[PDB]
């Protein structure tokens, strides 16, 4: 399974340089770009948080939490935990810390991983009255050895590329690393324009 990930990265993420690491981003990204294809997210936060660890918040319908029958196990579970839009569980394997809160009727649903490992059953552990998925992980440094510092930059150009292929689409990029804090929100305007 993912243990294959780990091992060959380079087959997965493309590279395991600067590239594969913001190559990261982007597929946990196009994740949430989807649930705005299917019309339930309006807007994606992508946070570059101090440590270097990224943050997505969308604002969708949250990852089915159901057990599913061929599986056993939560269908949040298996997205990062089975090797398969279809890229969560790499990004999952290439960081050394992953978790993952599903905000959906009512609860705050929680499953952390560690080196793409399972750490406990998916437990509610708020309630709430917000709905959507946020994933935060640590890119493995075992895995980035050239590299695990982010390029706002790089980031923010994409983020306005996808916010012009996505119009309506609420999207923004936030630095929070020391003496460099900076935010930038796009939104291309639809019919309303
Ligand atoms: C924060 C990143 C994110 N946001 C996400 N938001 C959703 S929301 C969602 C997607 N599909 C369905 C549903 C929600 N619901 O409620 C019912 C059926 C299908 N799903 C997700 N999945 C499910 C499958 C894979 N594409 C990752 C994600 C992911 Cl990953």
């Amino acid at each position: 399974g993912l243990e294959a990930v780990r091992k060959r990265p380079g087959m997965y993420i493309g590279s395991t340089s600067g590239e594969g690491l913001h190559h990261l981003v982007w597929e946990i990204v196009d994740n949430s770009i989807d649930e705005a294809l299917a019309g339930f997210a309006k807007s994606i936060q992508v946070i570059i948080e101090p440590d270097d660890s990224i943050t997505v918040i969308d604002d969708g319908r949250g990852i089915p939490v159901g057990i599913q029958a061929k599986t056993g196990r939560p269908a949040v579970e298996t997205v990062f935990t089975v090797l398969h839009g279809v890229g969560s569980s790499v990004v999952n394997a290439l960081s050394t810390s992953l978790d993952v809160r599903v905000y959906k009727d009512g609860k705050v649903y929680y499953q952390e991983y560690r080196r793409g490992a399972v750490v406990d059953d998916l437990k509610v552990i708020e309630e709430t009255d917000r709905h959507g998925t946020t994933v935060h992980f640590i890119p493995d440094p075992e895995i980035f050895t050239e590299t695990t510092v982010y390029d706002f930059d790089k980031l923010a150009t994409r983020v306005r590329e996808l916010a012009f292929l996505n119009r309506g689409l609420h999207i923004s990029i936030e630095d929070r690393r020391e003496g460099q804090e900076d935010k930038k929100e796009y939104h291309y305007e639809g019919l309303e324009h």
